[PDB]
């Protein structure tokens, strides 16, 4: 399960300590974010505290289930957004951090 710890100690550490990180820490505050539709049509909501939780719970069973909740959390932060909209850019910067620490994982 070595993939699954460079996952915990290693991508979720260098993405959460990333300046743009803090509105992905928690679920999508639908009523501070005032968004009756949000978990209507957002049918898998998820956020970076719900891969830690499920990481340290050992709740994967393999590297790319927990790496799909990373992609989940970001299609939907593009999916309920516009293009141009700060959270969408910071999604994006993400995303690249997720990438490119990807591109270093130990294929085991
Ligand atoms: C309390 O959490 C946040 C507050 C704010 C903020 O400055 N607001 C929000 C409330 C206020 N409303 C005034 C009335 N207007 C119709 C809507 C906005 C305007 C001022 C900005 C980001 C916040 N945290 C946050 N976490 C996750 C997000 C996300 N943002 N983005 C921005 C989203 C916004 C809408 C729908 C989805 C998201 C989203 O995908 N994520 C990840």
């Amino acid at each position: 399960t070595n993939q699954l710890q460079y996952l915990q100690k290693v991508v979720l550490k260098d993405l959460w300590k990333h300046s743009f990180s803090w509105p992905f820490q928690r679920p999508v505050d639908a009523v501070k974010l005032q968004l009756p539709d949000y978990y209507t049509i957002i049918k898998n909501p998820m956020d970076l505290n719900t891969i830690k939780k499920r990481l340290e719970n050992k709740y994967y069973a393999k590297a790319s289930e927990c790496i799909e909740d990373f992609n989940t959390m970001f299609s939907n932060c593009y999916l309920y957004n516009k293009p141009g909209d700060d959270i969408v850019l910071m999604a994006q910067a993400l995303e690249k951090l997720f990438m490119q620490k990807l591109s270093q994982m130990p294929q085991e």
